[PDB]
């Protein structure tokens, strides 16, 4: 189903986006890459369409392309609106060139899965068009994304998403026990950053088919959180590893156990073009001069240029805020202690979808 479909695309683009950046922060919301491109295939047709959807974990004869949209509109309805259950919010925006119109279908389509708003700019003075979509994202992001677009090739249609998440720990860490410690970034590299502790009863394994160690918190509402301690040197055994069978094998040994976890305050971003990435996995027509987006418009033939993700993440000992945005342009054709003091993996979850809302490769924490 669904919830599988988008995990397994999750964990694909994790796996394409670590190799291609090996030393840097990762950190990425796959919901909202899956969103925008689910989006984004309403528009497209024949090998184009049948390529983007595959590529995003859907089997055309296991499920029509209704019931996807149908499906992906559920949970654009559970993230839209912020409240406790979670406190996210999540959106869509097609900023589209006042030389072009949208056929009926799709205009309808978008409005009606992805509750998408439609905005008429000016692409031709590019500097007021990319500003206006920076201050929409910054202002949807609640600040958290500025500078989407950073000076910068044009485009005559920009499909944009956003999302915006907070969390508060059901297990807050000790305010008063934290204190700066060592982050070992690589052999060279140590790096010094404030190291949260809480001695708790918390569920925690050390995997005895994996070489390493985690630990699943709760945060006050759905959200879930996977914290995946490689053994030193293993980051990559455990990143290939990852998958939807991992994750139930690893729901099913975890147990409650006395843990003095140590966990640094995080503040990061990345920014990542996921066109490498995309083709990497088999999305590749979206960018060819023969790329079919007939189904948007008939006023012109267009291509992908660029498909652009940036996302910010922040740890503290009350909780985590983390936002994200994507766009896609578019031209003419005994307690156990347990230390993340170096890199590690998070895995941020709605528990009641399973949809995986943030990923992190936690490389440098400052
Ligand atoms: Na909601
Ligand atoms: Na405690
Ligand atoms: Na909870």
């Amino acid at each position: 189903g669904l919830a599988s479909a988008n995990v397994d695309f999750a964990f694909s683009l994790y796996k394409h986006l670590v190799a291609l950046s090996p030393k840097k922060n990762i950190f990425i919301s796959p919901v909202s890459i899956s969103m925008a491109l689910a989006m984004l295939s309403l528009g497209t047709c024949g090998h184009t369409r049948a390529q983007l959807l595959q590529g995003l974990g859907f089997n055309l004869t296991e499920r029509s392309e209704t019931e996807i949209h149908q499906g992906f509109q559920h949970l654009h309805q559970l993230f839209a609106k912020s409240d406790t259950s979670l406190e996210m919010t999540m959106g869509n925006a097609l900023f589209l060139d006042g030389s072009l119109e949208l056929l009926e279908s799709f205009s309808a389509d978008i409005k009606h899965y992805y509750e998408s708003e439609v905005l008429a700019m000016n692409f031709q003075d590019w500097a007021t068009a990319s500003r206006q979509i920076n201050s929409y994202v910054k202002n949807k992001t609640q600040g958290k994304i500025v500078d989407l677009f950073s000076g910068d090739s044009p485009a005559i249609l920009v499909l944009v998403n956003y999302i915006f998440f907070k969390g508060t720990w059901t297990q807050p860490f000790d305010l008063a026990s934290t204190r700066e410690e060592n982050f070992y970034v690589d052999e060279t590299t140590v790096v010094k950053v404030p190291m949260m502790l809480q001695s708790s009863t918390i569920s925690y394994l050390h995997d005895s088919e994996l070489p390493c160690q985690l630990v699943q918190m709760n945060y006050v509402g759905n959200g879930t959180v996977f914290f995946i301690l490689p053994d030193k040197g293993k980051m990559n055994t455990v990143i290939a590893a990852l998958s939807r069978d991992t994750i139930n094998r690893w729901s099913a040994g975890l147990t409650s156990s006395q843990v003095d976890l140590y966990i640094p305050k995080v503040t990061i971003s990345g920014v990542y073009d996921l066109g490498d990435v995309l083709e990497e996995m088999g999305i590749a027509d979206l960018f060819t001069t023969q790329a079919n987006f007939s189904r948007i418009t008939q006023d012109a033939q267009l291509k992908s240029s660029k498909v652009v993700h940036k996302a910010v993440l922040q740890l503290n000992e009350e909780g985590t805020e983390a936002a994200g945005a994507m766009f896609l342009e578019a031209i003419p054709r005994k307690p156990i202690i347990l230390r993340f003091n170096q890199p590690f993996i998070i895995m941020i979850f709605d528990h009641f979808t399973w949809s995986s809302l943030f990923l992190a490769r936690v490389m440098n924490p400052v």
